[PDB]
């Protein structure tokens, strides 16, 4: 049997050590009384859309932050990342004639899993930084001791962020008439920028035609659905925000529409699998090179016992060198056992190089290579390449190498070569969108 | 005061001499008891659409037969002419983003005005052929004596023709998914054929996008309004088919949605002006080189005393040599007197050359030149070039010279160089549509 | 193998004896060259709607003339019968929340099957009157000899009638704002008239609500689909109007959307079954008391070999005394053999009493009793009561007894007590519609 | 000239005395960097809807808290108040056929104007409670000293509240299929409860009809616009949340869609008028008995110099005894000077009785009397009664006397008889909605 607190009886990885259990429990009770971020009916609607993807009738775009931070809590940052997501979505929707399910890694993507539980600099060892929802990035004792009050700050940043995202999605910002406005000003003077401009002009002509034909009325042209997701890592936060549906009695984790389990926390007997087992949300699991086909099926039996086609997103992150060797055997097992899953590529988390110094690099060419091979593997196996899962930014930076132009090495990006990972910029994201749109069009041809 | 028979008190041109007045009256009474071709509410809807054109928010496409004939009463002929009209309309709608009001010279365009009331061949003089609704094309006494029973045959051909047209317009034939099917098979292996194909592909992509966005539902994508028109020439026919609106009591000529007065029958004190004065239909007048600005205004005072913007279509047919010299003074008068009119170009009837032999030629280059100059004159005067009025066919023939390829001289086309006039073929009609679409796009830019 | 003329090799009932075979063949060739009444795509759309009925998601309303006549060829008669059909449809649609498929016995219901091939009055025996498409109602030699030219007159009346019906259905007459206007002025000063008025007011409030909510735009509120049907009896007419679909090559009888075989002409080895076997239209068969379950299945095997759910309408006409005894065994056979059929009640043709004099009476109470029992039988068997098939008129007459008020005995109705049968009037039709709407609401509850 | 800080140069009423100016300024800067609650485009959309009301084509429903509190920050409270607003809106929309603009006094209605700047209990005098955004309700020094950190707590409660409201409005909670679910369980066993049930059933029948007709698709049936409003009282909060529109450069107060000036702070030379003068939001002004016609016009000149019809809501709160004597002269002045305003009734704030003890009572019968007279006055003057502005709750309490049943005297309601004012409950709100719906229907008849 399941409860929102049943995870606490299981073995668990990646959790902080709080210094005062009672203080933690007080903050958890405060949070438990605060309004949810999402309505259960919305999570059901995302499941319905996931089922369209799983059936090959739509495509899942999931994108946003590596890890959101309290020091970057602005409307401009939120807006500009949303613009990139809209630009990618409209490229794929128009060029491929394919509905796109838009899910942001936003409004709650704070907690970060770490390779090591501690960090050492020149003879001093402190607890690892686990994201702003747990502790601070500064290498000092006060910063690194987990502080339960950070749960509430994360909640407050999430409600402000999602309120604004809902306002943009429904209130006119995402109206198709605004297609040119979604292109960030630093996408310019290039073949890619021209390509988007031309596509946007084709959309203008489409809308003018639909107006001349007597439509243009349709609310679908003026708004779009937008959903949120994050890794369900800090289960104290997730439990506090887990709530029963008023109508059905069924539990939903209402911190976000979609929750996923990370590659380091997907132990079948573990806490994270136990938490998501019993919520009604659509959910995801990160599937890295260590996953074999036997243990994948066992995980699916726990996380989707009814084999519902909108329930489960398998987010494959193998690396450009391993996707061809590892993915086919997993697909074959799913096909053999008749399982309904939404397959996505995370082409980023398997393609990070960490130097001895700790400095992280991601080569955009390896990113693109993994995406190309992911579609190739699905094509060979007769299965459906259903989505893309990326870390990106609307900021005018270059964090991944191998792009058209060289990396920028701004201090604001230092976080994204050490504690976090390198994100795609708008140019890279747009190039990826065009690649996917061409690939989808050929699949649907 | 007005009645459906008040025209009979006026001087009249272009009427046949029937041999038995009582026989004529019996056929008129039979017809008066037959159902109308159109519903008054439909004529009102066309007036509403004419008002959109007059205001510069739409464009009027009027096209079809020089004169319909009893010997060419087929579904294939009707369908193929309708295809050309759809192809022209969709080109202008998509390329210019402009609603197109589609009106066919069909389902009643039988009566023909003639330069001479008789015809002489080798010492024998007979009454002129005035169209199948009056008499027969054969040069012999029996054929040429007006036969009132031909009124009923024309009525029956009209109901069959319009029934089929309504079925095509509403029943799926004009669904935008059928855009490729409207291109006749002899439009091929040319730059123009490729141009339409490419536009049709853009429409497919538009519809696929609208489906991906969640529309594609809209009935407007599956059907289109279609209206009929003919010259109100044989007033016996028009009177019999003139009926009172059930709801409003007001009279409509229900032989067609739109009726026009020909260039030879527009005498301000004459029968034809008197007939149309008192019906509620949208109406047209042919305006040739003989029209001065004073008498135009006097005509408008009679035909549109309330200055209703959906009432009156001025159909300008000057010839490519005269449109620049004659049209500006007419527009200036309309602007000065604040009159609301829909200006159309008939670029055909002012560009016919009749040799001493009687053989008629129309140079497509002169046709295009008059259209170009018509738009030029409106541009210079600040008025709106609101429509095109053409004679065309879906048959695989070439009747007008100066086209990409030479004229065909098929016997079926002999009618159209003697009694009737040369029609545009599908290639010419499509070339014209692209010219207009480019011109409209530049007007709306 | 099948052709439009393959029926001519089979045994045939109910056909006229034409005096000149060559003359008949000339008229058939003339007709074969005239435009069709319907487009094959439309017949396909009606099949799609029949499939909705068969699945229990809609209801079939079929109504119109016993037999159309040349002497009653008016717009008013056509309009007023259409009003009754609209009133019945809107009652069932609004009160039961059930889509209604509207099919008129109109624009071609001329040929009549007869009990006897001749008629005798005071020592003189003449061929039976078989409807105006064959011969005349007058009891004299000239009238009764079949005249092939009547095929063309029937065609011409049909195109005029259907043109007008299409105009009403699509052009505004059937806009839901016109709901009060469909009530004929002689429905007044009664509980039934008040009941319709109140329902019409509820529709007004619905439309005002939808306008206030931001809809009211929808073309579905302004137009409705309308289809035609008649008994395929005079196969010469049907063959001439049978045409190949341009796109698919498949044959459709394009005289009407739906054709049915009469109770006297449904011999499994006969001409009428052979004709309809090979056309693509939705079709019907009249099923009277003489039908057993074995021969029904054999008929279905011929007429619907692929068991398509939109193909076949079984039109049950048993009489109020026999429907309970005869229908259950037929339903059981269809259920046992897994056949997909649309079951309708014709509650009129099994409830006619013919006196020794020849005078026909129909008791409206028996009509209602058969309808009630038809729904009862379906309820008991777990099958779907899918439609109603009636003979009705918009004329201010009373032809069936047992109505609220007594029969009128107008001369115009004498036809409908001798050669034709008594029709329901508007009051009776409305009462029936309310009965059906209540019954459907209880089925869907 | 105007800036977001120009109010600071003007004389000002109702402001707190903060103990540390620098601390206040630090919190203001923090807030100034946080995301806005609303998008400027949304405020423009509300102006567009206000213009519909002003023109007599819609009705404004504004309702919610007297003053929101930190101790009542729940999803249930937010949801249940939203249910009441939906129930009122759907009653007026369906029964009157009138679009309703829905605006909640929610997500920011914290600051309260007070009659006295201090409060004395048994020889101790402390600063007045001014709402949770300023200080605490407890009568003690620590509670009553203004604390600038409360600005941030109010912001955080507002983003959580509006996020949830947006989720309900767009995400399915406000789908018209949910009409029964908006009725709170304690509305039952009464004529009023039956009346709503019956109306909800009529809506179900409407939706079933629209489904049967082929609609039911429309996104307008599934979602609704919802906007927020509060009194712009604490100008420090408003200034921090005032932001420039990205596209137009123009300033909007992005704390809420609509802001109003209270009856005690509407001095024409004062700070509150100065603040709202220069923002682009739709705005309101409370108009009490002290307002004369000369000073109203002068206020309108400042707050709506362009006489835009969507800009200004005059919220009339006179008391049931004074509305008839005071309102007509104000309307006459507006009509004489050609001003475009949206007239609303606040029938609550002029109908409070404060005993010597301080205990506040509001008689629901006086509330209804003022509303009735407000509509009467507009009817007499030829102007439009455009909206209602109420304080209400979804809690199962009775705070206003004169209701069907007696007041409850729950401790949770003690706030609403001392510091705040008595709110309407769901029964009272529904009764009011029916009164208004009947009145609107008669206006539109
Ligand atoms: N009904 C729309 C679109 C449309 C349908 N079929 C068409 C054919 C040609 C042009 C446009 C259309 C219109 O008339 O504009
Ligand atoms: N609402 C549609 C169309 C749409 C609106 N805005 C968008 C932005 C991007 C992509 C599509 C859209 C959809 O989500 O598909
Ligand atoms: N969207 C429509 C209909 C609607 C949906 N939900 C509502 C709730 C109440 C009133 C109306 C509605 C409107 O706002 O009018
Ligand atoms: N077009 C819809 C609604 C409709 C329009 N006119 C009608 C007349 C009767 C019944 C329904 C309708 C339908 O056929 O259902
Ligand atoms: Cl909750
Ligand atoms: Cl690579
Ligand atoms: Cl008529
Ligand atoms: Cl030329
Ligand atoms: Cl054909
Ligand atoms: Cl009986
Ligand atoms: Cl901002
Ligand atoms: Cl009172
Ligand atoms: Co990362
Ligand atoms: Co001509
Ligand atoms: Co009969
Ligand atoms: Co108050």
């Amino acid at each position: 049997s399941w409860s929102p607190e049943s995870w606490r009886a299981k073995p668990i990885q990646q959790q902080p050590e709080y210094p005062d259990a009672a203080h933690l429990a007080r903050v958890e009770q405060t949070l438990a009384g605060y309004p949810p971020l999402v309505f259960a009916g919305e999570a059901r609607e995302l499941r319905r859309q996931f089922a369209e993807v799983t059936a090959g009738r739509a495509f899942l775009l999931q994108g946003g932050d590596c890890a959101e931070s309290f020091a970057e809590f602005s409307a401009a940052k939120i807006r500009d990342t949303f613009k990139v997501l809209l630009q990618m979505a409209v490229v794929m929707t128009f060029a491929a004639g394919c509905p796109v399910v838009k899910v942001g890694r936003m409004a709650g993507q704070f907690a970060k899993p770490r390779s090591s539980g501690d960090e050492t600099q020149n003879g001093v060892t402190l607890p690892a930084y686990r994201g702003d929802i747990v502790n601070g990035i500064g290498f000092d004792e006060k910063s690194r001791v987990p502080d339960p009050e950070r749960l509430l700050q994360a909640y407050h940043q999430s409600t402000a962020s999602l309120n604004l995202l809902r306002a943009f999605a429904q209130g006119g910002f995402a109206d198709l008439h605004q297609v040119h406005r979604w292109n960030l000003d630093f996408i310019a003077n290039s073949a890619l920028a021209e390509r988007y401009q031309q596509l946007a002009d084709r959309i203008d002509e489409t809308l003018a035609f639909m107006r001349a034909c007597g439509l243009d009325s349709a609310p679908q042209l003026r708004e779009t659905s937008f959903f949120t997701a994050h890794e369900a890592l800090l289960l104290n936060y997730e439990e506090a925000l887990t709530r029963r549906d008023s109508l059905t009695g069924e539990w939903y984790d209402c911190s976000a529409h979609m929750l996923w389990i990370g590659d380091r926390t997907r132990q079948i007997d573990g806490a994270h699998v136990e938490m998501l087992r019993g919520v009604g949300n659509p959910i995801g699991v990160k599937v890295g090179p260590s996953m074999d086909s036997e243990e994948l099926i066992r995980l699916i039996d726990i996380l989707n016992p009814d084999n519902d086609p909108g329930r489960l997103n398998l987010i494959v992150r193998m690396g450009a060198d391993k996707v061809g060797d590892h993915l086919p055997r997993l697909i074959q097992a799913i096909q053999r056992e008749g399982r309904q899953v939404l397959w996505s590529s995370d082409p980023m988390h398997g393609n990070t190089i960490k130097a001895s110094s700790g400095y992280k690099t991601r080569d955009f060419a390896r990113v693109l290579a993994e995406v190309r091979q992911f579609f190739e593997v699905h094509q060979a196996e007769g299965s459906y390449a259903g989505g893309i899962h990326i870390e990106m930014t609307g900021q005018n930076v270059t964090e991944c190498i191998g792009g058209s132009r060289p990396i920028t090495e701004d201090g604001l990006s230092d976080r994204y070569h050490t504690h976090c990972d390198p994100r795609l910029n708008a140019d890279q994201s747009l190039e990826l969108a065009f690649l996917i749109a061409e690939t989808l069009k050929q699949v649907r041809r």
